[PDB]
RNA sequence: AAGGGGACCAGCCUAAACCGUCCGGCUUGUCCGGGCGGGGUCGUGGGGCCCUCGGACCGAAUCCCCAGCCUAGCCGAAG
């Protein structure tokens, strides 16, 4: 069964991540402790986005950064 | 059971795509979710969106009025 993790998990995966677990891991453990999400379409949209929106204000700096270097050295 | 002969006869509304809006969730957005409104309803497939050409007749199963009918009655030939 498919969770997105919401925390880093020893051996089992790297938070924001999609990993296959038995049903019942998810839903008796995982799940009722916050450890991670059901990867439902809902919020896969929700993953993404959020993945998309802090690549987006990544570079943003990057860019606005690289601006300010351009000021500077010259 | 099909088919044939008859009785009757009538077909519609949604869900989803897409759009609008309100509400709240928190993990801040081009976010997810819950309302409501628009859109849409089909098998010669239909619908949405994007271009592109074209801008009155239908009509309820709802409501209103009316006739007609029911719930009392009345006239009625000639020893
Ligand atoms: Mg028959
Ligand atoms: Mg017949
Ligand atoms: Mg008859
Ligand atoms: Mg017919
Ligand atoms: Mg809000
Ligand atoms: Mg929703
Ligand atoms: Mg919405
Ligand atoms: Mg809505
Ligand atoms: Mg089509
Ligand atoms: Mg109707
Ligand atoms: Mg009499
Ligand atoms: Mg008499």
């Amino acid at each position: 069964m498919k969770v997105i993790l919401l925390e880093p998990l020893e051996n089992l995966g790297d938070v924001g991540q999609v990993v296959d677990v038995k049903p019942g891991y998810a839903r008796n453990y995982l799940l009722p402790r916050g450890l991670a999400v059901l990867a439902t379409e809902s919020n896969l949209k929700a993953l993404e986005a959020r993945i998309r929106a802090q690549a987006k204000r990544l570079a943003e700096r990057k860019a606005e950064a690289e601006r300010l270097k351009e000021i500077l050295e010259n």
